[PDB]
């Protein structure tokens, strides 16, 4: 694997989000994933629905929290709806798939990153686009203006984002805060320094979907 990967330079990152005031990030995050993996596999650059997720994925707690795993169940069994049929709204109403019409994508399964391991997430990343959480309520993380991020942070894993390419030193992650938000709404955590939780505990539960 090449020592600097970005997605974003493959063309297979979307503008950036903000979940708003609707604890959404699980949504957003799996959303990331999706977006990728289809680039890499057809050519186009694509926005999904999060909304869709929020709605419709039964098993999360809609602007109360969720599961990127979860959700990435759901569109390898069902699928998804491109962001413009369903936007986001940034609060959770009845799933409407049906009401819109057939999905614009389906994956094939989801798999999980060998946990506390960063040469597996390096790999991943590598490969696409991953489904990553960390911990974000420390007000460091929440302040956080540019340059490499290295804590101080627990692992007290709270929030859902999407890793995005990597360098020498750093992973590269992309919220859903707004573009107002760290490096226009990206973060670079210092990767590397031997603590296997990941700095912020940004190892300790990755995902991906599957297209074949
Ligand atoms: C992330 C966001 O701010 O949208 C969001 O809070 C989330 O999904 N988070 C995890 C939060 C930690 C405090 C553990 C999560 O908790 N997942 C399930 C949450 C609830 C019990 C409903």
């Amino acid at each position: 694997i090449p020592e600097y990967v970005d997605w974003r330079q493959k063309g297979a990152v979307t503008p950036v989000k903000n979940q708003g005031s609707c604890g959404s990030c699980w949504a957003f995050s799996a959303v990331v994933t999706i977006e990728g993996i289809i680039k890499i596999r057809t050519g186009n650059l694509n926005q999904y629905s999060e909304q869709e997720l929020l709605d419709c994925d039964r098993r999360s707690y809609g602007c109360n929290g969720g599961y990127p795993w979860s959700a990435l169940q759901l569109v390898a069994q069902y699928g998804i709806h491109y962001r413009n049929t369903y936007p986001y709204e940034g609060v959770q109403r009845y799933c409407r798939s049906r009401e819109k019409g057939p999905y614009a994508a389906k994956t094939d399964g989801v798999r999980q990153v060998q946990p506390y391991n960063q040469g597996a997430l390096l790999y991943s990343i590598a490969n696409q686009p991953v489904s990553v959480v960390l911990q974000a309520a420390g007000k460091d993380f929440q302040l956080y203006r540019g340059g490499i991020f290295v804590g101080p942070c627990g692992n007290k894993v709270d929030h859902a984002v999407a890793a995005v390419g990597y360098g020498p030193n750093y992973i590269l992650i992309k919220n859903s805060w707004g573009t107002g938000w760290g490096e226009n709404g990206y973060i670079r955590i210092k990767r590397g320094t031997g603590n296997s939780y990941g700095v912020c505990g940004l190892y300790t539960s990755s995902f991906y979907p599957v297209k074949n």
